[PDB]
């Protein structure tokens, strides 16, 4: 193990403080510098972080890896010391992606629906007592009764194809909701390469109502479950009854009896977000009752 | 776990049976078809494989993944049935690369020296009692004479920059021996390969090679450099080239200088041996096992 101590440059900053908390919960030694002590830094040192105030070269001493907010700025004395000694320096987006190596990672990709689907997954998993850490907008959150970031077995994260870290995710389950052309063939290849980062025992969850996902499906040499309203979708919504703030539908699933559910958000697109979620919940062994509870009690993204 | 049963079309092949053997050792259900039974299929059956003689669609029933030799032949009934059901069908090279995921994988890349370096690493790891499975030229081997492949935690494999799986390998340790001539794109491919290491992995880099030296600062992974270069972390000095045999002393961080020998001439074989020494040292292998493994190696394929 060539990573024992991880040093964050600007550990009090957004996205940085959650990553540090996860790494502390994975058992690593974590240190960090910041220009000002705050409630964020005082909470980090109660979790075991060594906090330095201000930037000076000595703050990097002993670190095996440095994490920086984005750009690598050799004008910063901690970064300059690390670079002079060939200590790796990585942006926070890459360390965030690296967390999936330690957890059962569920990556939610596609043009539209990533945030809502990530949130619905977290809600249904919490209703089943699985309490994942989930990542929306680069920020780590804890679902359910478990308050410790990264303590859960599960890590659910939006996967944005424009991020440099997109193709370095190592998920166990990957969803593609849709692929929207607003080079298109480079883009399709990017999504195909993303899905091939799954292990052979992993799962690709594919919306076949989307034309481009349907087009790339035969290229995916990984186990797949398809979903949609389409007559050939593995996991299919029928009997859709739109009723105000809430939509009722029946979900057909391989080797299961039909299940009547509802989602407390309007629009066909939220039936599709719920179907992705049901595929993932079903794969994880979550009960019908918890699926119903998590979809119908969902209070919205951010609530 | 969405892969319980792996089915090999043509499992009696020399390059298929070893992959099947490892998957059996990993606890998977394995089945395979071939045109005729053989000592190979019987060995696999004794390890737990279900063997079908003849090709028919039904041989693939229950499989989660099919493995074929290379090309996907939609005329084969087992392949056609799998494709109709969205069962993945993958060439053996891609299943071979995937084994690194289950093991402590050591990937040996670079334009020159991959086969010899992989072989020396296997020899030293065997001398250290670690019983490695290793891959050269697409062939799985193990040091143990009468052994099932994949028994040990260690998997050492050549990584060819021209293979479709090169950028999907998931090693714990990766060597780049040299990068020798678009060329700007080749550099990028080796840099991307090295970033497939976890942050707690290790990149072993020959700084005598000008292009490896050039890309070294781009590698945001822990690194150990080697070579004859004065600034190499792990350095060969005191080199005496005596017939087909070379003696040299290796300097390592935090260790006393160690005199070794290799019975293959040429400075490139000093470099192949240095890469091996870096990897063996990192793994905690003793001086005695390094000395024995290097000196006893008779040559690739011997
Ligand atoms: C929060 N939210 N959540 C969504 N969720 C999903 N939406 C879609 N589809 C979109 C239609 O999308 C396109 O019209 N596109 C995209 C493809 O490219 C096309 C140009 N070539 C253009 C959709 C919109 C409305 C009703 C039904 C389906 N499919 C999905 N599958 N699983 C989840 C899911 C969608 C949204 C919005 C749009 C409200 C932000
Ligand atoms: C079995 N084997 N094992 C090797 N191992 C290594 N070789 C090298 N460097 C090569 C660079 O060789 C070139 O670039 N050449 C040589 C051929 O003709 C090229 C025209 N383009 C120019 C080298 C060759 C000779 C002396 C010193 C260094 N560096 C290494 N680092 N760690 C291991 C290692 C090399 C070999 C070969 C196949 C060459 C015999
Ligand atoms: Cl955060």
């Amino acid at each position: 193990h060539h990573m024992r101590r991880i040093h964050f440059v600007g550990i009090g900053g957004a996205g940085m403080c959650g990553i540090a908390e996860v790494l502390l919960n994975l058992g690593y030694e974590v240190s960090g510098s910041d220009l000002k002590a705050s409630a964020v830094t005082e909470r980090l040192e109660k979790f075991g972080a060594q906090i330095f105030i201000g930037h000076q070269a000595e703050n990097a001493d002993g670190a095996d890896v440095l994490v920086v907010s984005s750009a690598i700025n050799r004008a910063n004395p901690e970064v300059a010391s690390a670079l002079e000694r060939r200590i790796p320096v990585v942006p926070r987006a890459e360390m965030l992606a690296e967390l999936m190596r330690y957890r059962h990672g569920i990556a939610v990709a596609g043009t539209h629906g990533k945030t809502t689907t990530t949130s619905l997954i977290a809600s249904v998993f919490a209703a089943g007592g699985l309490d994942p850490t989930f990542v929306i907008g680069g920020r780590l959150n804890a679902a359910g009764t478990n308050a410790q970031l990264g303590a859960s077995r599960y890590l659910v994260a939006e996967a944005d194809e424009s991020d440099a870290s997109f193709l370095h995710l190592q998920p166990m389950v990957a969803v593609v909701t849709n692929i929207d052309a607003d080079d298109f063939n480079k883009l399709k290849k990017t999504f195909v390469e993303f899905l091939h980062n799954l292990p052979f025992y992993g799962l690709a969850v594919m919306c076949v109502d989307d034309p481009v996902v349907r087009e790339i499906l035969p290229q995916i040499a990984r186990p797949t479950v398809t979903y949609g309203l389409s007559e050939d979708a593995d996991v299919r919504a029928i009997n859709i009854r739109q009723e105000g703030m809430r939509t009722w539908f029946t979900v057909l699933r391989p080797e299961r009896e039909p299940l009547d559910v509802s989602v407390n958000m309007p629009g066909l697109h939220n039936v599709l977000n719920s179907l992705a979620t049901i595929v993932i919940a079903t794969d994880e062994g979550i009960s019908d009752e918890a699926i119903v509870q998590g979809l119908s009690g969902f209070q919205g993204v951010g609530r």
